This record gives C-alpha cells, structure tokens and sequence, in this order.
C-alpha cells in the first residue's frame, strides 16, 4: 500500500522503466541497490531469485512482492493512465514497447563481457540490427496522432524509448548525430510534456 | 473484417496470435511466405519483419498490425483475456514476462548448423531452462484458480503452451515426471476451452 521499494543492481538497467513510470505519475519510491558481494546472501530472500524486484509495504507491515520489471511498469502505468486511452492506443503503446524491446535485446548482448569481446559485439550490432530497428521506431513515431510516441500525453512507450536510446548512445556517443530526427524530436517533446521526468533526467546527470 | 496472419515459421511467434483468435472464436487466414519468396515480399510488409497481421474491411481498405505479442495483447484485450482487474492484469503480464525469458533461451538454438544447435541446446537445458521452469511453476501455484491467472483463459495461458512445446522440441523427455503444475495447467486449460483443444488436437 504505502511504501514502494525498488530492489535492483544495475545502475541504469531494467529498473529505469519502473522509476520513470513512478516519477511521471508523481509517486514516491525508495532505491535499494544490491551489491555484487551481497547478492549471494540476498538472493534466497528474493522470490524467483532474480532482480530487479519491487517490495510493497503497507501501514501495517505486510509485504507484497512484484516480479518482472516490465510487468511491474505495465501495472503502474495502467493505474495512472499511461497505457493508452483506448484499445487502439493500447495496441500502439505495446507496438513501440515491442520494438524497443528488440533494440534492448541487441544492446544486452554487449553486457558484462570482457573488453575485447564487448568491442567485437558492439561493432557487429551497430553495423547490424541497431540501425534497422532505429528506422522502424522512427516510422512508428511519425505515425503518432500527437507530439509523443502514442497520442499527445505520456505513456509507457515514451519511457522505455528514452531508456533504450541512452543505451544506444552508451555504445556510441555519435551514432545518432545528424540522423534520426524523429528520435531527437520525441525526447524534446517528452521533456516539455513532463517537467517531473525532465527534472529526473537532468538531476540524474 | 478479414484477418490475415502473415508468417514463415510453422510454429513461431504467430502461435500466440492464432491461439488467441481460436480461443475467442474469431476466424483468420494463414498466409505462409516461403524462403525464396521472402526477398520479393519483404518490401511490401511495413517494417520488413514477420510475422505481421493484415486487416481488410468490407470496403477493401488495408490496415497493418506489427509485433506479434503486441497484436496478441490487443486481441486478448478486446475479448477479455488480459485479466478482469488491474491486479489480475499484472499477474497475466508477470507470467508473459517469464515465458518471454524462456522463449528467449529457446531462440538461441534456432536456425543454426546441427553441431552448433546441439551445443547451445546442451547449455540452456543445463542452464536457464530448468531455472525458468521452476519460476513458472511457482507462479502457477499462486493463481487464485485452476488456470495461469484466475479460472478463465487469458493470454498467459496461451503463451505458456507455446513455449512448453518449444521446450519439448529441445528434449521430448525434459518434463517427464517433473513440473506437475505445468502438466496440470495444460490439462485444466484444454478442459476449459474446447476450441483450443480442437486446435491443438487437429494440429497434431
Ligand atoms: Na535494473
Ligand atoms: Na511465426
């Protein structure tokens, strides 16, 4: 009920979509970062043994657990009308989430690898599915009925798009420079449409 | 309205679309593209990726739908297969996310030479497949009903059947004598939707 605790390990990993949803909805939460050396003793206490996870405690001390980051974000976005106003908007929200998920899948391949292997996979996907999936997302952004990803108000599709673009720029600062104008335009409109999210991203840097 | 499902893999990502329409009692048409035809068909598909759904009205106007699970979620939404409440809606998505992880491991073995396929097959069966199966079994016990979420069919039920069939493709005997909640879910699901049972029986 009352207190929402986000348990995670990666600084800007899958938990970013939970935080950005809560911030855009104006809901408070507490960060609980688990460390590498502590994870062996913490894992048996997490249902499913996987992070990130969400812990909810009420006025009375009863603990409710929530698993699977994007499932958690979908629930919080639904509760605050960030999953489309209609069934047709709901589809378009999920359509962009699915495409963002594919781009995130390619980015994830480079994670937790030795320096030489990480460089090899980065070089491979940047010449591969990353530009192909970026063009697909740009077409989905152009088909919007408003200034944001789906319609004119914030939805979950807006948030996971910001998170995955920051992952792309992590692979290459210059990869989007002078290209993909609809992606640059989406972020500018999104910051202008939610000052709380802009406050969150500005202070995070 | 005519629903055309465009796909290439016999039992790929489109299975969740078919099973949703079958459980809802909505008709559709299978349109399988071939490997040698794909070079000429791809420029006609928005996004250039399959599977995709093509909707034609009574007047001939075409509207396209992309991203299989986004299509399935929309069809399940229109026929009340995404949970009756917001809390049930979360429970459907929790199991879909876990099924998605199991499908992600299965996909690594796909469309590779025989020896490479066997090696990756060995790695995930001794790796994340049993770990993710135990997680799915725990979510099945936590349901308030006989199925995956509640007592009526949801999208979580359908994607679970599809991913379990992919597991048995890796190893016919991997679930033999194990994971009783998974065996019990399928048994309850077939009894709870005769159309789906007809679809799976005739498919074999
Ligand atoms: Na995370
Ligand atoms: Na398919």
């Amino acid at each position: 009920g009352d207190h929402i605790k986000v348990i995670y390990f990666n600084g800007r990993g899958r938990a970013e979509s939970i935080r950005m949803t809560l911030v855009a909805a104006g809901v408070n939460y507490e960060d609980e970062r688990i460390s590498f050396q502590d994870w062996p003793k913490i894992k048996p206490t997490i249902p499913g043994g996987r992070l990130p996870a969400v812990k909810i405690t009420d006025n009375h001390g009863h603990v409710k657990w929530m698993l699977e980051s994007l499932a958690i974000a979908r629930y919080m976005a639904k509760k605050h009308h960030m999953m489309g106003e209609t069934d047709e908007e709901y589809y378009n929200v999920e359509k962009l989430i699915g495409q963002v998920e594919d781009l995130e899948h390619e980015y994830h391949k480079t994670l937790m690898k030795p320096e030489e292997e990480k460089q090899k996979i980065t070089k491979e996907i940047l010449n591969g599915k990353v530009p192909v999936l970026l063009d697909i997302i740009c077409e989905s952004l152009k088909a919007s009925t408003g200034k944001l990803a789906v319609g004119d108000k914030v939805t979950l599709a807006d948030l996971v798009l910001i998170a995955v673009i920051d992952h792309v720029t992590d692979l290459d600062k210059e990869f989007l420079t002078g290209k993909y104008p609809e992606i640059h335009k989406h972020r500018e409109n999104l910051l202008a449409s939610s000052p709380r999210l802009a406050k969150y991203l500005s202070d995070r840097a």
